[PDB]
């Protein structure tokens, strides 16, 4: 069914745990800052070189699913890896663990990827939930990815 990413988004921190991004960078998070009822401003982070890169973005709310009721995506604006579209279509029951479509275009080459995205510091002894990460694993199998974590605990 479809769940509310503007909810799933209303989280201190989201970390990129698993990513079929070619070569993404370490560290890759979402902290948020504030939401209107239709577009929420947040910060979007990563490790370049050492460097701790921070774009300001704005995700504009809309709709994959048919019924449109529920938010289940983000359009973006300038986003400096070139990811324009975001659908979040699947989080855990206790709605700490969520997988994302992403849709990129740079430079005449456009591309998609899928994440598994946590909401909030990942832990020593935490797994999540089994059906989110054995589903992004299904993915991975069906159209022979690569997968990678982003994820360190010496992330800042």
């Amino acid at each position: 069914e479809v769940y509310p990413i503007d909810q799933f988004m209303n989280n201190t921190e989201i970390w990129v745990f698993n990513t079929t991004q070619p070569d993404p960078p370490n560290c890759k998070k979402d902290k948020s800052k504030s939401m209107t009822q239709t577009a929420t401003s947040f910060v979007r982070s990563h490790v370049k070189n050492g460097n701790i890169i921070e774009e300001n973005l704005v995700g504009n709310f809309t709709y994959f699913n048919d019924k449109e009721k529920v938010y289940d995506g983000i359009y973006i604006s300038g986003e400096s890896s070139g990811v324009y579209a975001e659908h979040l279509y699947y989080v855990s029951e206790d709605k700490k663990c969520g997988l994302f479509q992403v849709f990129a275009h740079v430079n005449d080459k456009t591309t998609i990827w899928r994440d598994v995205r946590v909401s909030g510091r990942p832990e020593e002894g935490v797994p999540l939930e089994l059906n989110c990460t054995k589903e992004f694993d299904e993915y991975v199998k069906l159209v022979n990815a690569t997968s990678k974590s982003p994820y360190t605990s010496e992330c800042q």
